[PDB]
C-alpha cells in the first residue's frame, strides 16, 4: 500500500529516517523514495499493509496512517496514494484542455475502493507553478469527476466543511496526484501547545529537523534567541534528558513562550531567561549546544543584521562546546560572522520556511 507523506522542502531526508525508525518498530516491510518524481517536501511510502491477530483470533489491519499521524514529528500530512501521474506540458496546456486532462484521469481511478459509496466526501486542492487553471478548478474538476464516479455505485454524499473523507488533488509544476489525506484541515506542524503565535516562529516540524542535525547527546541545548519558544518546546516533549535553556531580548515574547510551554505540559523542564544574546557569556558559561532560528531582519538597515549575528557569534565563541544548528534568510551575515570567530560550518541546507528559501548551518569551533 502507497502513502504520500509530505514535510518542509529540502528535509525530506531527515524526514525518511523519521518515517524508518517508526516504521521498524511495527515489524513491517517498507520502501521509502524522497522526492517522488521529483517534487520537494515529499516521500513516497511503499508498505506491507501491517497485520496482527486480535482477541477473537482474527486478522486485523494496524492503521499505519494513524501510527505516523500519532508519532511523527516532522510529516505535514500523511496521504493514501490512489494516483501520483505526471501530465507533460498541463502547465503550458489551455485551461480547458487541462481540466479535460485531470477529468479523464481521476474518472478512470477506481476510487469508489477507497471511500463507502456512502460515507460523505470532500476535494481539497493544492495547486502550484505556473499553469493556466486555478486551484479552485481543480477542486471542481476533480470534484465533478469524482461525484459522477460514485454515482454509478449509489448515492454519492458531499460536505465541504465536514467531509468523513477528504480527497486531495495537488497539482504541482507538471505532476498530479490524488489522494485520501487522512491528517485533515489542520496539518501535523499545527500545534495544540501553540497559544502564543509569534510573528516569525518556527514551524514545528522544521524545529524537529534542527533537533535531528544537532546529533544531541544529553549535553545542555540552548536557544538564545528563543522567541516563542518552539525549539526547546519541541525538544523537552522528545522527553530530552538534558538541560534546556532559552534566552529571549523581549519579556512578552519569553512570557509567550512560557505559556507555550505550560500548554505543553514542559514548562518545568526548560529553563527561561530574558536577555540579550550578544552578551552571552553574562547568562552562562558552558553549553554543550546552541539552536536557533534567527531573526531575518526582513527589509534594510542601514546594517542591523550583520552586526547582530557579529556579535552573538563572539559571545557564542565563549560558551559552546559541541553545535550550533542556526537558521537565517542572511546568508552573507550568517557565514562572516561565522568566519569571523572562528567557527568552521559542517553542514548547510537550504530549507523552505513557510514560502521563504532559509539557510541551515551547522557549526562547530574550529579548534576543537
Ligand atoms: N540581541 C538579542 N538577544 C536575544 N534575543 C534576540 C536578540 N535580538 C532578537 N532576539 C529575538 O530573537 C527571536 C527570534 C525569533 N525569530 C524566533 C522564533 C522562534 N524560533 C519561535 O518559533 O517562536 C525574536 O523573537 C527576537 O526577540
Amino acid at each position: 500500500m502507497k502513502f504520500l507523506l509530505t514535510t518542509a522542502q529540502g528535509i525530506e531526508d531527515i524526514a525518511k529516517r523519521e518515517v524508518s525508525l517508526l516504521l521498524k518498530k511495527l515489524g513491517i516491510s517498507f520502501q521509502i523514495e524522497e522526492k517522488p518524481l521529483g517534487i520537494e517536501g515529499r516521500l513516497l511510502l511503499e508498505a506491507e499493509k501491517a497485520y496482527y491477530v486480535d482477541e477473537k483470533g482474527r486478522k486485523r489491519e494496524l492503521s499505519i496512517s494513524t501510527y505516523l499521524n500519532e508519532n511523527s514529528r516532522l510529516l505535514h500530512r500523511v496521504i493514501i496514494e490512489i494516483a501520483s501521474e505526471k501530465f507533460n506540458g498541463i502547465e503550458k496546456d489551455e485551461s480547458e484542455e487541462a481540466l479535460k486532462r485531470i477529468k479523464d484521469f481521476v474518472s478512470s481511478l477506481p476510487v469508489e475502493q477507497f471511500v463507502k459509496v456512502s460515507e460523505t466526501f470532500a476535494v481539497r486542492s493544492f495547486r502550484k507553478g505556473d499553469h493556466n487553471i486555478t486551484s479552485i478548478d481543480i477542486a471542481r474538476t476533480v470534484g465533478e469527476a469524482i461525484f459522477e464516479r460514485l454515482s454509478r455505485f449509489g448515492t454519492p454524499l458531499v460536505n465541504l466543511d465536514h467531509p468523513a473523507v477528504i480527497f486531495r488533488a495537488e497539482l504541482i509544476k507538471d505532476v498530479f496526484f490524488l489522494g485520501i489525506d487522512t491528517t485533515g484541515d489542520s496539518s501535523l506542524h499545527k500545534r495544540p501547545w501553540r497559544v502564543y503565535d509569534h510573528p516569525a516562529h518556527l514551524k514545528a516540524s522544521i524545529a524537529n529537523a534542527m533537533i535531528e542535525l544537532a546529533e544531541l547527546d544529553g549535553g545542555s541545548v540552548l536557544d538564545p534567541m528563543c522567541g516563542s519558544g518552539t525549539i526547546l518546546i519541541e525538544l523537552a516533549l522528545r522527553r530530552y534528558s538534558g538541560e534546556i535553556i532559552g534566552i529571549e531580548k523581549y519579556r512578552k515574547h519569553l512570557i509567550g513562550a512560557e505559556m507555550n510551554a505550560l500548554a505543553a505540559g514542559v514548562l518545568d523542564k526548560i529553563k527561561f531567561i530574558q536577555g540579550d544574546a550578544t552578551q552571552l557569556s553574562q547568562y552562562v558559561d558552558s553549553v554543550d549546544f546552541a539552536i536557533s532560528n534567527l531573526p531575518y531582519g526582513l527589509k534594510i538597515g542601514k546594517s542591523m543584521i550583520p552586526d547582530l549575528y557579529m556579535k552573538f557569534f563572539n559571545e557564542l565563541a565563549k560558551v559552546l562546546e559541541k553545535r550550533g544548528v542556526f537558521i537565517t534568510t542572511e546568508k552573507k551575515a550568517i557565514e562572516e560572522a561565522i568566519a569571523e570567530n572562528g567557527f568552521e560550518i559542517i553542514h548547510h541546507r537550504v530549507i523552505g520556511h513557510g514560502g521563504l528559501m532559509v539557510h541551515l548551518y551547522v557549526v562547530k569551533l574550529e579548534h576543537h
